[PDB]
């Protein structure tokens, strides 16, 4: 939700912002807003004029009271004032009803250091790390995506796609899942539960260690916690409803958490609030059904361990900045090489003011791909949410900035350690940081 | 489901194992799928009798074409004869559609050992084990329940309920779980939260030793699956349909473990397939609300690591008995005093031949609560998902027998830890077989 006040303060602001996102169907809304905006003001300051002119007739009508008192008259305009004035404001509130179905439907304004862009491919990268290991096949798409700024070994043999992996190392069954429930479902077997097991474990522990409390929320929230978390649009792609309830199944723990305090007022003292939350996770992937990948990379469930941040305002660029590093630090640590990327208005989404990508290297696909992503929330969700805070019980509470980022999404590390640490015969060796959590060092093929 | 030629053979055994469930009401069923059953096989037989009769009267009505060919009566039967075939044909569908009703409505048939008994009350403790810690207030209940078989100790101080230890420890959040998601629902922090998912590895780390394929499902299953593995009554008490879909919700990985082979004949020689799933459960706790324990004993959302078992008719009653085993040996390291019970016929449930509860002693409420249950469903699932299995591709391929077992379900596993190891100042002290798990030795309070 955007402030009031910012439209009113800097409407061409908003209206080239939305531009930068290419959200130009709603650039018109600007005035919309404004033009009631003022409407609602005009009506306001009419009410008063009448509240006053209360007054002014009921002083009088007593003064008759000593005099002649013909009152009958002011008694009837008296009767017209209330019957006025409680048009008004019911005339104002259907006013702020119109504003507000607009500013919920407003993206956050975006951070000056977002590059412009209308889509992925104007995403900027902005750091790389690792070695990767490239198929004689990639070089080139390698090259540019990496701008020649990444380490590398050419590989001989053809690396295989983590789907492949999941089949010769007897890690999965789609097809019984596709039975079961449908696409992009799976039952995933042996090693691999106790990889993505063992993944959670690693990436809570890490967090922990840098002050995170960990938290189990719900797995189903009630409509405003969602609506309360990102854009409308979401609930017809992303977001599944339980029938008969007010139920919604989560997509990330990013939103029970965020929703967990909704109409707060915190105190300062306690800012940052730092919440390291586990949680499986639904998606409804509806504007895809049959994409490309075909194993754990899209799928409708996955598990993931999740990084957010409760801030002071002047503190949520610097926070924003230290949680895509907690989830560098584990993908170094899994010995994954990646790129970060910051991503453009065109590819932003609604919700964040900026927003940095974590996307590994594939060697299987031939590609960098996206494992995590950190967002500066602003306060738009804590707008929403009402979450606001106070240093003094003095007075004039202020909105706190939310952020997220993911440490681990488990899906994707499991695709990422696949192809990264595969060998010519399907043998994956798994990263030495995991060895205490899942206790065997690699993975090989069955036969 | 029942097989038809079961209740056609020996209808007296199922009226008679029917009442001895105490359901009156559908002894009357086994006669009227009977009489229904004699129509539709009646006029099953009027069909083919028909249909050889049609081509009789066609190659008469042909060989009059070489004669006089005064044809036109044949003519009349042959098309009467179609006209009666169609009207047949529509009776028996109709036929087959009112007793595939209740074959499908009908509880399994008990195994002789299951106790006759109308509730709970009259549930049978058959074993029990360990040294309970019995408040003195609760001394009566104790030894009513424990029979006076059991060792035991008694306290002077009143140890607590789990509600009050989560909350003194600081690993639990109810109030803000209430407002974004509605009752029953929780947020867990801190120690309980690794608590938990440490619980889960144990479970799996245990079941893996014994030779179980660990495994993830799919949390939302198609109404198929979930009508082969539970009675119709469930969709109404317990399981969450999602909106707009053939999804479920998973109430238990005991039903995408059913499902995952539905419609398959397996090969006798992979008999006994033993899987170990985890995954979170959803259930609706319809028949409450509120009742008494207001932690996370009877919530909508929680964890367990489930028993499953596909096996060879001669062998379902010894894994019976050796999963329960398997459930009591987690919880004998988990040093947590119970008693094991044969479930009476009235508090049995629909898809069971018989089941085993373990009952945890439980300090601060001072009496045994179920934390696993171990059922052997014998071909009930089997017949309505379609499981089968042959050793030999030439014989007529029969029905398995399936099992299913709690190994633990951490939301009771942990009031069952945090109730039996509770010291007097509030600290629970976690098991030794969880600390290389867990990390910490115990939990002590929080100011
Ligand atoms: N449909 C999906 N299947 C598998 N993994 C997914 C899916 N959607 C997202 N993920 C994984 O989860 C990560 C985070 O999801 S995200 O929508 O980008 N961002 C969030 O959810 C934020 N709350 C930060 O984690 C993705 O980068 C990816 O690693
Ligand atoms: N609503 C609930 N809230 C919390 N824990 C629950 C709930 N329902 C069941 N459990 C836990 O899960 C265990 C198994 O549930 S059960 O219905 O008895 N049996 C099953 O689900 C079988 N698949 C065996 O696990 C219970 O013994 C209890 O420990």
């Amino acid at each position: 939700m955007l402030d009031i006040k910012l439209i009113r303060e800097n409407p061409e602001l908003v209206k080239n912002d939305l531009i930068k996102r290419g959200e130009l169907e709603k650039v018109k809304w600007v005035d919309e807003i404004l033009k009631l905006d003022t409407e609602w003001r005009t009506k306001l300051k009419e009410i008063n004029r009448l509240r006053h002119e209360r007054n002014k007739i009921a002083v009088e009508i007593g003064k008759r009271r000593k005099k002649g008192e013909p009152v009958d008259e002011l008694l009837a305009k008296s009767r017209e004032i209330v019957k006025r004035i409680g048009e008004l404001e019911n005339e104002v509130e259907e006013l702020k009803k119109k504003i507000d179905y607009y500013l919920w439907r407003l993206p956050n304004i975006t951070h000056p250091s977002v590059p412009v862009g209308k889509d992925e491919n104007d995403n900027v990268p902005i750091r790389f790390w690792g070695k990767a290991r490239v198929w004689k096949g990639h070089l080139e798409r390698f090259l540019e995506q990496s701008q020649g700024k990444m380490e590398y070994e050419i590989l001989e043999w053809k690396p295989k796609l983590h789907v492949d992996l999941l089949e010769i190392l007897g890690g999965a069954d789609f097809a019984r899942a596709a039975k079961v429930s449908g696409s992009r479902f799976y039952y995933l077997l042996n090693e691999i539960v106790i990889l993505d097991l063992a993944l959670i474990r690693f990436a809570l522990d890490r967090l922990i260690e840098k002050g995170f409390t960990p938290v189990i929320p719900p797995y189903m929230v009630r409509r405003f916690v969602e609506e309360g978390s990102t854009s409308f649009e979401d609930f017809e792609d992303v977001i599944y409803k339980v029938e008969d309830e007010d139920l919604y199944l989560i997509p990330t723990a990013e939103h029970p958490l965020a929703g967990m305090h909704a109409n707060e007022i915190l105190d300062g003292k306690d800012l940052p609030l730092l919440y390291v939350g586990v949680s499986p996770c639904f998606r409804k992937e509806a504007g895809t059904a049959g994409k490309d990948t075909k194993g754990i990379f899209r799928v409708h469930q996955f598990h993931k361990v999740e990084q957010f941040v409760y801030s002071r305002p002047e503190e949520s660029w610097e926070w924003h900045e230290k949680i895509i590093r907690n989830a560098e630090e584990l993908f170094q640590e899994l010995e994954i090489p990646y790129r970060v990327v910051n991503i453009c208005t065109g590819d932003l989404g609604y919700v964040a003011a900026k927003k940095y990508d974590i996307e590994a290297w594939m060697p299987g696909q031939g590609k960098f791909r996206e494992v995590v992503s950190a967002s500066n929330c602003t306060d738009w969700q804590a707008r929403r949410l009402n979450i606001r805070f106070r240093d003094r019980t003095d007075e004039k509470p202020r909105y706190v900035h939310t952020l997220n980022s993911t440490a681990i999404a488990t899906s994707r590390a499991i695709v990422a350690i696949l192809e990264n640490h595969q060998e010519e015969d399907g043998t994956v060796r798994i990263p030495k940081v995991l060895w205490k959590y899942t206790g065997f060092k690699e993975i090989v093929p069955v036969e």
